[PDB]
């Protein structure tokens, strides 16, 4: 890790093994649920400002051999040339994301910039390695459970988009797409009412969740329903 | 109708009733399939350069009383103020889309500009009146038939988006949304292969149609299949 | 451990015993799987910049008496003279990799260089001690499992090369050799297709893995197969 010392100079210290093992033990494996470790590592990359060697310990400790490999190749595939486009030119790929220890000096602006880029590419690698073979059926299979809140259902639906499509459900250009899945795959009472909303085209994903919550939050308690039935007094 | 005369001056002539009645008789009613008459009228608005009175004959002849009313209110709802935003200010609405004969003189740039705008708003009115209550189930219900070509299926899917959602399936921002429905609702053999395409995220709607056609075009003729079976020679 | 202090001077602190014991407890023994501890120690040698005494604690804590001995003799066997060749000259061997505490002063370039070399030789020792009696049958016995991904299979195949041959499967000169084992020992459907690839000679190990993944990723789901069978409608 690196931190700005009291003297205005970066200061280095190695990761405590307790932190590394705690991070490992409190999360699923990367393969089981890539989002978990990816989010943890994204955070650490910022708070701990790891050097290249530190990143090797992170990866080496939190990922299996096969996972790390996937991530590293994905990171190298994320390198861009000075024209902002992908590049497979060995020297450019090696310079951005070296597989062997680089001579980066954190006391230099040059070293720092490489470290920044390296960390950014590492994150990209994990994000992309966390992707699986596109399978739209998995997205269509996310249906709101009878007790499931609209916001909880939406999070599961977004997770399926992330895992099983190339589309980022948080992109502004995907909003109507996620919105349509949300409406279609909500519980039937909710979906029928969302479909009938006035100025439906104008509803954001957040609007739709709030409208679904109004219906859900109108759940009509089991006790209440039973009481009504009892007071039914209509016989056959 | 108006046309540029041989002397560089606009020339007026009334619609032949044969054209009006032919247009009516060769198309479904607006209610049955709004796209038909809307496209015909959009074309005529250009080729025939109708005046306000001509537009009344068009509407009066091709639409029922109830359809025309819907269209006219939809057209007035499409009027924009000078700030490009909707306006319900009577004077602005009346000036753009008058319900009673205006004093527009086609020999004046002023008259011509009003005519242009009027025609544009009329078209907008028809496009919007042609919309129905949002019903996502209708879009999910468009499934490729066993003999249906991928391009024919895509056109039916787009028609459902137009009729039963507020989303324009031709908008660039809707492409991934339409693409996902196209993949999910294609015939199962096709959908499974489209889902497995390399660099799926990179495929346009046109790309997906071409890939689906390759599979469809690999239909494996009934005769061929039967022949194979005959030459099976595998008994039980 | 050593680290560059805020004053530009190396600073020493002893290993926390919690780190040493955590490293031990979270890994297999060296004998069980040498790669585990070797990779951990390679990392620590960099991040913790251990002195000669620190290295004795590392080895003493993570290895058994018999393992440490193997490693130390292997490290001394890795010493090179100034002509880049092996040397068994006592003074040269002792100077590079001393068995008794040396007078290396980390505040001197002389001391630092010896420390660098010592750590490099220690790593070499572990890498070589981790080797076992050459046994090609073990490499031929690595066969892809029916559920095993091509990348997971390749990692197991490389592990067998490391453990049971003198060849480094990551060497550029071994690529065709590993490639041929990969093709021959892949699952039969995959191997038959890899063998038929156009311009096979041009395929890297990475290319072959990607081609095998396309076949594997075409696994034809059990459910799918069953469905097909049901819809078979061919009786006997």
């Amino acid at each position: 890790p690196l931190r700005m010392g009291g003297n205005g100079q970066l200061q280095y210290w190695p990761f405590s093994s307790s932190d590394l093992y705690n991070w490992k033990n409190n999360n699923p494996s990367f393969s089981e649920d890539p989002g978990k470790l990816t989010a943890l590592i994204e955070s650490v990359l910022t708070t701990h400002q790891p050097t290249w060697d530190d990143c090797q310990q992170l990866l080496g400790t939190l990922l299996t051999g096969e996972e790390k490999q996937r991530v590293l190749l994905e990171a190298r595939k994320a390198v861009r040339g000075n024209d902002g486009r992908p590049t497979q030119l060995p020297n450019e790929v090696d310079a951005a994301f070296p597989l062997e220890r680089p001579d980066w000096d954190y006391t230099t602006q040059r070293g720092r910039n490489h470290l920044v880029l390296y960390r950014q590419l590492l994150l990209a690698g994990m994000q992309n390695a966390g992707r699986s073979p596109t399978n739209l059926a998995k997205v269509k299979g996310i249906t709101q459970g009878p007790n499931e809140s609209p916001s909880a259902f939406l999070e599961r639906l977004k997770e399926a988009y992330r895992r099983y499509t190339p589309y980022d459900p948080e992109d502004p250009g995907q909003e109507t797409n996620v919105s349509m899945s949300f409406i279609w795959q909500s519980a039937p009472d909710i979906g029928r009412k969302l479909e009938r909303l006035e100025d439906l085209k104008s509803k954001t994903l957040g609007d739709l969740v709030r409208e679904a919550e109004k219906i859900f939050n109108k759940r009509e308690t089991p006790e209440e329903r039973e009481e009504r039935i009892r007071r039914e007094t209509e016989e056959k």
